[PDB]
């Protein structure tokens, strides 16, 4: 049923009338089938062209048509940030709740930039959901990149319906309203909300033109409108607060649109990874599938990497992650399958992070395997798992501080690191 | 009053032939016996496309002043209102009846931070009912004054200037200046900006002329004063107005010399460029001034307005378009009524509408506008503008309590029809 | 002929269903059997918004030909012009007798350097009077297509566009095509561009939208050809035609992906900007497409048009201004008459003011403009062009020795009165 | 010898105890009684990160030397060849039996530009039989060496180094050396770089490792000679020799400090990056140096190679696609066989592959690179390299004419069959 519209960053055009979309002008006087124009400005309008994102919509009422906003009672991400711990953290898999929660309801605070109410950089969540949201939602606070592990979604917003399963990752606009509908009864998954410049694809350096996250696979849905008349209530997230209006029609009734503003899917089944074909272990920045930059050069506000299924042919080589210490931040997640860094703890679901200059590595065993490995091409395979680095520190939530799921003694997994330094024997 | 034209030059001035030196600007012996004093607008190590620094001639340092003290009267110290992301508009201010000078009758409006750590932008209406009598820098920011009622003789450290509904000013940050109040009363808006300087914007394929043409920004002449009497210096830091006495006016720069200046533009004089063809132009078009950030493209803020202009667009909805937006809109309104709104929106009025909030025309508006026969059409006898935030405006406590705030902004647009129909395109 | 748009788009195109490879570039074995080849028509190292590269997957590799030699007939053999700073203007271009191609007809008429060391711009007239029996691409630029009389069908390695005149197109450098005269002869202005890729142009204040909108730039969807025989194939390298004998149709590309493409667009939905106060813009603000160089500001060449517009600035001499300009202008007419000239401007026609040659309206249109009552006036029915180089442009020898060219170009302006008098503001 | 190593360092060496001076430049008495003098690689005013400049600290100073006089034995004297598009080849080049030291044997292969105006860059193989008795300096360009067959000992102004085949050289632009065989025959390539100097790539994602590490760039430490008698110095000026004759050594640096310097780099030590899933990446992905234009992503050239590695890529066509490229790709090959050529390019050997060329592998690699089945396999033995130029690569007279020029390169590409059929994805 489901089709797509392909290519990262294109100007694209859909309609589900024929003849919906004005020709040869965004803002005719009589517009066609008596829908109304809507500007919906992603960037500033003076972005150079390579950084607009803007998206004309042809509905059939104004966004504007809404009475007040007001303040609802249940707001998830009102709890405080944690106290300061420069600590290594790992949390387990986070449980799905008994009562019901939808997908904007179910959003568990793990740690971000800065608090919820001052969105500044990276907000990073866990979610959890058992009910499909009967209500249609807009994020004002930033942009928004799903990541599922458990469940697939399928999300309907005003340019169209997608549907995403674990290994595929999804991307909503600031400001977009969507509503996500629950395939599997209930969905976990992770989230980075960036208040910042919107991702995008990484330079390529050396790789050149091709290679990595290839844009041909960026999909956009095709253009799908509600006539649904009756109640509907409207959410918006505003400084970290829900806010919702009722609305007396379905605010999905977009009947055509075209521009650059819009939600997309990405199978991570398809990255073209690079790594080495020769010795040594690259810098995981080679894995990078989306990045939001800073006005610092080179400096991302986060970047978006993976670590899938690959071939290891090293040579003479340590194969595993080498001992680090980072001025970036590094929050790691895992789709399916082991991480080949972290021997046992860390499942599908779970979390680790290690903030600035944090002494972290491959664990005593993985190391242990390692050195002792006979090298020969290898493929790792049936895994999945990312990371979120961004460059601010990522402020552990109170709740995630508290979280029961929150490893006691992590610090152990590197407790019995043995010394080989022979001195007179090179 | 004289003026010299041209916006960011790099300007000279001399209240007495002579009084600025020639070839060099740290003679041992100055002209008159003057001191030199250098007033750094920007770092030492901008590209000189971004310096702004002022060479000053001066009876006395500035340096010569006792320990600054905190004032009681503190107009801007209140606190933040709560979240609140609805649309809101507010009537014009009343003129408040105890007595009110330019600086005590700020009253905030929306800001990007608190006061205490100025950042981006601080918005304000002012209203005041006494000329000053004593004088008043901002260490938090440069100030753009947009008169709504009333002129404004502003007698700064480079000289005077006057200004009238119609016209803006600018103040640079940390320059001494005294407002008088020609009429007895005024009222207006302010752009403070805490960030990097305004200045004209980038034409791109306008070319080298259009909008606001760098000839019309004028700045005073040198004029100096030489009261001897207890004068008050008051200066805003962090939000804070604190003060010391001087026994001399600090008005007192017989020459100067240089490109960090206060300057009047009357917004009578700005080419507007618009469509000649069809459709609506995006508002940005309408650019008088902005203030950049690091982030190419994306402005700390624009000062934008809509003037008298003619609207020609064929085949065209020729108000706004609906509109959800990343940045915010702050809008104000100087004379007349403002295209997009039918009723609710006066002279001193106020809306703000945050970022993705959405917008556009009341239903009024857009009824009128689909049925109109459209013809060349001169727009006439109205002045509206704009303040263009990339980080969200937060509304005052003050200004959310504000009995001027509308109770009933939304239902500006709650008879929009649905006229789809599936059946005829 | 069916068409994808948006300028810039990664797109993609099959005409079998499933020939594109899912989730790779190069599979070991392509769907149908087909042959995998990237076009890159840029750096592989470009920033990602300057990356032009499409993948192909094709019958037989382009790889699959004979050694090219050189042919008799070399229609871009002719030496550059001597030097001459004049102000130059032609008559329209007579279609020749004898049997003329697409590729054999270009006259060249001015250009910033000598063929075999193409530089900047080169500019021709096209006069044809046969459809090509045979395939062409040139290794020397991209070419910008600007029909004036007689429709175009041009197929191409991408698939098959027809352009008419009042529409422009753009083959990539390195693109194989095709033209076949669908009224049976044809004439036209070629922008030869041997620079940075043609561009929209960054809209500054303008926005988001306005110009030429994005939407408007379609490209053909994939069309493959299985004719076997024996078929010339023409590449035009370093100013000179090399040709080898295929014996398969080298537009042979089932399907398709990527950025680097043909494209057509209409200019009647150029979304004219222009005063709506007083004043004449500059008419970069009329910039189509814009070649750049490595000097921000300064393009290798702008494209711009001057089409059906309102003209309603006021107490304004609303032609162009007289003019002196760093650049060179050469200009075309499509179609109707030019704003700036009464007479000998026709279609088909251009003129030529070279750096730093002083030009204007004509004595003439001068006189009116400055005597007319003003009033909201649209003018129509029109479509004139410029191709503005940096870099001087240095008419050809056969363009200087034109019987088409005009031999008192200059008495145009002879005849400009003094109306000056000085006791009379 | 021993050897200071990092890419780009500040790097300080002496020969005697104490002959740099300590904590500045240009001491009034030097140590030793040395002259200071500074090589300037670059303009004064580059930022840092491409700053070029090395402080001498020399028994006589460079300026001592007599008037130069222009060599009747000029081997760079020939001209360019004509205007050829065709893919080219060449065997490997024989050594000359008439006595040709180094800098004698270049042969120009192809050259952005006449070598009386030297641009961008040019190519050349050298063939000797004898060693420099004589001192040879550039002022055309920096010097990329590339030997294939036979050992160099290059005694520099900043010391001495020695290269084998695999290992590369560079020697900056003005800088003086003299080459010494060490196995009485050699050959090798050049490129001569006439533009921005040769650095490290940018990254990209590959990050702050990789590709050819810093640490693997080695430069020679200082070493001087004292030798009285006769020595000729000549230098390469606008592609001439001139000589003087002197009668000291102009190797008799004593000490020196700065980041203009020789090096030479192990391309064993490359830490090669590619896929490790599927499909074939770039070939810039290989980039081991890269000197840059004003235009970003767009490289004056790229030099990058194709080393012993691991080819994993599942369900992928591994040899290099089939290509047109906007810039010129001469590649050359140091030993063994390079993948994507069964046979005719051998060590020594040469392609041209020009601007819109069609290349890509051969029909006999083709063939058998669709029909195998795959599983990771070691690329060994072997090394070729691409000199990959954005401006055209004409090819000299010399090359055209050269017996070694295969007649037949178009044939390998011949018998590509079509393996399409429509009717079976
Ligand atoms: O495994 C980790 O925790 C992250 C990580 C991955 C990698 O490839 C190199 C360094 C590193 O810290
Ligand atoms: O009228 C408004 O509120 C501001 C506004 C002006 C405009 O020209 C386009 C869009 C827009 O929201
Ligand atoms: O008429 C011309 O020749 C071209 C031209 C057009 C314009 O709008 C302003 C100046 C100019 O030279
Ligand atoms: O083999 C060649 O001629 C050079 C080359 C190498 C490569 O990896 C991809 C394309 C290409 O043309
Ligand atoms: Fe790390
Ligand atoms: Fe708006
Ligand atoms: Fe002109
Ligand atoms: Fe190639």
């Amino acid at each position: 049923d489901l089709h797509y519209l392909s290519g990262f960053g294109n100007e694209f055009a859909s309609e589900a009338l024929p003849g919906a979309l004005p020709v040869g002008q965004n803002s005719p006087q009589k517009a066609p089938y008596g829908l109304y124009a809507e500007l919906l400005s992603g960037t500033a309008f003076t972005m150079a062209r390579s950084e607009l994102r803007r998206t004309w919509l042809y509905r059939i009422r104004p966004s504007a048509l809404h009475p007040r906003f007001e303040r609802l009672a249940r707001q998830p991400l009102g709890g405080p940030l944690g106290g300061i711990n420069p600590n290594r953290l790992r949390w387990s898999p986070q449980p799905i709740p008994a009562e019901p929660t939808d997908f904007i309801e179910g959003w568990l605070p793990m740690a971000a930039n800065a608090g919820a109410e001052k969105p500044a950089g990276v907000s990073i969540y866990i979610y959890r959901a058992n009910r499909s949201m009967e209500r249609v939602f807009f994020n004002a606070d930033g942009e928004l990149l799903l990541v599922p592990e458990q469940g697939r979604l399928r999300i309907a917003t005003e340019l169209g319906v997608m549907e995403v399963e674990p290994l595929e990752i999804a991307v909503i606009p600031r400001g977009m309203k969507f509503r996500v509908e629950l395939l599997d009864g209930q969905a976990r998954g992770y989230i980075a909300e960036n208040h910042g410049a919107p991702l995008r694809l990484p330079d390529l350096g050396p790789i050149g033109s091709n290679g990595l996250a290839n844009p041909r696979d960026f999909l956009t849905p095709v253009a799908h409108y509600e006539e649904a008349e009756g109640p509907v209530q409207l959410v918006q997230k505003f400084l970290g607060e829900h806010w919702a209006c009722e609305l007396q029609h379905s605010p999905l009734d977009v009947v055509a649109w075209h521009g650059s503003n819009v939600p997309y899917k990405y199978d991570l089944r398809r990255f073209n990874t690079i790594g080495t074909v020769s010795f040594d272990h690259p810098d995981p920045s080679i894995f990078t599938v989306l990045t939001s930059p800073t006005s610092v050069h080179g400096m991302a506000n986060m970047d978006f990497v993976i670590f899938p299924p690959r071939w290891m042919v090293a040579e003479n080589t340590f194969r595993p992650p080498w001992f680090h210490r980072n001025l970036m931040n590094e929050f790691m997640g895992l789709i399916n399958g082991a991480y080949d860094a972290k021997a046992e703890g860390f499942l599908p679901g779970g979390a680790s992070l290690h903030g600035v200059m944090s002494a972290h590595g491959p664990d005593a065993e993985t190391c242990e395997k390692a050195i002792a490995a006979d090298l020969a091409p290898h493929k790792i395979d049936n895994t999945m798992a990312f990371m979120f680095e961004t460059s601010q520190v990522l402020r552990p939530s109170l709740q995630a501080l508290e979280c029961p799921q929150l490893q006691a003694d992590y610090d152990s997994c590197w407790a019995t690191l043995p010394s080989t330094f022979n001195p007179n024997r090179r």
